[PDB]
């Protein structure tokens, strides 16, 4: 029933506007695992807004909650790796507050499809 390619768009714009978000662009690409050696060791499942971006786009995303649950792991896996008296943690945290409201949001105009 639902069209992809709307959807598709939806996710493009909804992940540009999440990306916004992280003005410092610490989440923008992978955690570099050659100078964070033991980051595998905590992190089952790293993710970033590249690593988001190429899955989107190998058509990886077929539902809302899928998109959502990877953007809430960048958002965990920080929380989890750094300590909270940290940048990278408050960081994380307001990426989860101002995350929220686009997500909310973009939902929305997804359900306005099906």
């Amino acid at each position: 029933e639902m069209q992809l390619t709307p959807f598709l768009i939806l996710l493009r714009k909804t992940l540009e506007q999440l990306q916004e978000k992280d003005t410092g662009n610490i989440f923008s690409e992978p955690v570099p695992l050659s100078e964070v050696p033991d980051y595998l060791d905590h992190i089952k499942k790293p993710m970033d807004f590249f690593t988001m971006k190429q899955n989107l786009e190998a058509y990886r995303y077929l539902n809302f909650d899928d998109f959502e649950e990877d953007f809430n792991l960048i958002v965990s896996n920080c929380l989890k790796y750094n300590a909270k008296d940290t940048i990278f943690y408050r960081a994380a945290v307001r990426l989860r507050e101002q995350g929220g409201a686009v997500l909310r949001q973009a939902r929305r105009q997804a359900e306005k499809m099906g």
